[PDB]
């Protein structure tokens, strides 16, 4: 997250760190949202590589013991069947990870609330992106979870010529674009939390940013629209 502020430890308890084994160690690669005690919603592109993954819930500082972490293997990965790694702009950048064990819920580990199917937010709706991704374009990962206020940019504006044009689809949510705050590499897969009827819900799964850089004016961060996938999500959970 570029131009973020450090999140309070108990702010975003559905945020997870998706990590892959790297030698004798584990490296953060993407975010995710805990949606059941044994399921995590993330981006499909986060799990294209044939790597060994684990999920960390209750995480705050990647590099220090917080006293609140639970570590769990990924047992099954279900990518959306229409995802095509060659074509992020086509959409479908979403995957569900079934965890090897159910995690324990507490102040630091909670299920992410999802929107009702089909819900579209009005332009400029209040949302926060959270994650441990790069804090600058071509920078380094955050040590502590970051949040940035990123108001939505509705489809009509987001798919206009000076914004994303044809690259953005109605199956996506755009947010931000102010040239200062943005998602960045390593936030992919994580939540965009939007306030609706008094309650934050996870409306987006971070998907992509401009090839030109993370915080680019009129190139808001782009998220898979969760509310476009509620049936798919329910179907996968029910059959696994
Ligand atoms: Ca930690």
């Amino acid at each position: 997250v570029v131009g973020g502020t450090e999140a309070q430890r108990n702010s975003w308890p559905s945020q997870i760190s998706l990590q892959y084994r790297s030698g004798s160690s584990w490296a953060h690669t993407c975010g995710g949202t805990l949606i059941r005690q044994n399921w995590v919603m993330t981006a499909a592109h986060c799990v294209d590589r044939e790597l060994t993954f684990r999920v960390v819930v209750g995480e705050h500082n990647l590099n220090q013991n917080n006293g609140t972490e639970q570590y769990v293997g990924v047992q099954k990965i279900v990518v959306h069947p229409y995802w095509n790694t060659d074509d992020v702009a086509a959409g479908y950048d979403i995957a569900l990870l079934r965890l090897a064990q159910s995690v324990t819920l507490n102040s630091y580990v909670q299920l992410g609330v999802l929107p009702r199917a089909g819900t579209i937010l009005a332009n400029n709706s209040p949302c926060y992106i959270t994650g441990w991704g790069l804090t600058r374009t071509n920078g380094q990962l955050a040590q502590t979870l970051q949040q940035a206020y990123l108001p939505t940019v509705d489809y009509a504006i987001c798919s206009s010529s000076s914004y994303w044009g044809s690259t953005v689809k109605n199956s996506m949510v755009c947010a931000g674009g102010d040239g200062v705050r943005s998602g960045c590499q390593g936030d992919s897969g994580g939540p965009l939390h939007c306030l609706v009827n008094g309650q934050y819900a996870v409306h987006g799964v971070t998907s992509f940013v401009s090839r030109l850089g993370c915080n680019v004016t009129r190139k808001p961060t782009v998220f898979t629209r969760v509310s476009a996938y509620i049936s798919w999500i329910n179907n996968v959970i029910a059959s696994n």
